[PDB]
């Protein structure tokens, strides 16, 4: 039998994070990234669901030693200003233009603070990846995993060294490989989301003053999330460093030169164009894709995937890294119960399968009623009645409940709307549906 228990692909926060939790469980681990870190990466503000996670693996107090800015709560604007009815929703300070929050408006089990931080991502997947290190996993960088071979009695994966094949033999593998999903596209089980097929536009500036601008000066740190109804189109604002400032545009593919689609969204609003424009932009504009998919097979015989290797979706809500913390998670529990057993035939899984569609089918829902009826999520987000039970999924703790309490709710007042045209918010049901 193969020396190391568990092979993993890939070393960002979900391959990471899985080799903390394997290594410090006493299994034999064995990590290939292709890239050398640090390396640049989007996708950098964190929900608090990420919390208990790091300090289930330790890392939270390095992490909080980085000087990481902390992230207290987030804001949804709109530039509609909703329906003069409204329906009996309190809260809408701001017509329909405004939902904010704070995450300590809740109790978060196993959360300690009343803060999570947004991350430059180079730097945040080398403090985990070392991290992982330290606990005991084997990391190797510039080495990447071409293939994962089934032929034999244990999964071998088919690294790259210097132009040679090297064939690692492990007894469980693990698919951390992110959005370039190495083991679901091998397998051909990956399907791209009809609907959701968004692009992403962004960069860095220095020098712009977050506080100059923000209209609650105190919420200066928040991660501000603007959207577009008519165009279905949201525009990111992400602290990164007390100067530096992460800005983003994400809009559908069909919709896509680029460095002016940038700007005349970010025009929408005259004085933020203006403030981005007379600072320092310090990285190029870069274009990606953010599109979603899902997998139809996320574990089998020897293998898992974890992060976004297994499912991606719009990450509206920060929500993507606190799917690759919690992934990892509730896949090295079925890991380790595996190790356990001597055995990792598929059904040592069904855990793990169960809770990641649970938890990702929630995310799915929550930000599908964001876009077909985006002035109910700013009412739900504002009014005391549903504003805790709202804020547990915006916390990122999606995963106790196969049918959270204000989803539901939500769902069937979208029901009432689609099915009833005389609606006074009818006219304000999205485009983009499920
Ligand atoms: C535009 C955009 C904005 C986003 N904003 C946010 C946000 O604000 N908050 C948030 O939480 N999430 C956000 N996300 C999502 C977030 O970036 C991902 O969910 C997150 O990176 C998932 O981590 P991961 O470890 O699964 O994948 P990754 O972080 O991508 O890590 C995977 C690693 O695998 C390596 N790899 C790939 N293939 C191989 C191979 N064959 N062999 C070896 N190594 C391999 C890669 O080099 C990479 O380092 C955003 C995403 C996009 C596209």
């Amino acid at each position: 039998e193969p020396q190391f228990d568990v092979g993993i692909i890939g070393g960002g926060p979900a391959g990471s994070t899985t080799a903390s939790y394997l290594a410090r469980a006493g299994l034999k681990v064995a990590l290939f990234e292709s890239d050398n870190f640090p390396r640049e990466h989007v996708g950098e503000s964190l929900v608090p669901a990420t919390t208990p996670v790091l300090v289930d693996i330790d890392a939270f107090d390095k992490v909080e030693a980085a000087g990481f800015p902390k992230k207290f709560g987030a804001a949804w604007t709109s530039a509609d200003s909703g329906p003069s009815d409204k329906m009996g929703f309190t809260g809408l300070d701001h017509d329909f233009r405004a939902a904010e929050i704070m995450f300590n408006e809740r109790t978060q089990s196993g959360v300690h603070k009343d803060y999570t931080f947004h991350v430059d991502r180079g730097q945040f997947d080398l403090l985990l990846l070392k991290h992982a290190e330290e606990q005991g996993a084997k990391v190797h960088q510039g080495v990447r995993v071409n293939r994962v071979n089934f032929d034999g009695a244990f999964p071998v994966l088919e690294t790259s060294v210097a132009g040679q094949r090297a064939k690692v033999p492990v007894k469980m593998v693990v698919d951390a490989s992110g959005r370039r999903t190495q083991l679901g596209s091998q397998l051909k089980v990956k399907e791209k989301d009809p609907v959701f097929n968004q692009y992403a536009i962004h960069t860095w500036f220095d020098n712009f003053d977050r506080k100059a601008l923000a209209v609650d000066q105190s919420q200066s740190d928040f991660i501000f999330i603007h959207f577009l109804p008519v165009i279905d189109t949201w525009v990111w604002q992400i602290p990164i460093t007390d100067t530096i400032t992460s800005v983003g545009v994400v809009t559908q593919k069909e919709r896509l030169d680029l460095e002016k689609f940038f700007w005349d969204t970010l025009g929408s609003r005259p004085e933020l164009h203006k403030a981005l424009k007379e600072s320092e932009q310090v990285r190029p504009l870069k274009t990606e894709g953010d599109y979603s998919y899902a997998l139809t097979k996320v574990c089998g015989d020897n293998f898992l995937m974890v992060g976004d290797a297994a499912r991606f979706v719009d990450p509206i809500f920060s929500s993507g890294v606190s799917v690759a913390l919690n992934s990892a998670r509730i896949a090295s529990a079925d890991i380790i119960a595996a190790h356990r057993a001597g055995d990792y035939s598929k059904k040592r899984f069904d855990t793990y399968e169960s809770m990641l569609r649970r938890g990702v089918n929630n995310w799915y829902e929550f930000i599908s009623i964001y876009y077909r009826l985006n002035i109910l999520f700013t009412a739900f987000v504002q009014d005391p009645r549903y504003r805790i039970d709202v804020l547990k999924m915006l916390q990122g703790d999606v995963y106790d409940d196969e049918e959270p309490k204000a989803l539901a709710a939500m769902r069937e007042i979208v029901k009432a709307v689609e099915e009833d045209p005389n609606h006074l918010w009818h006219p304000f049901l999205g485009s983009l549906k499920a």
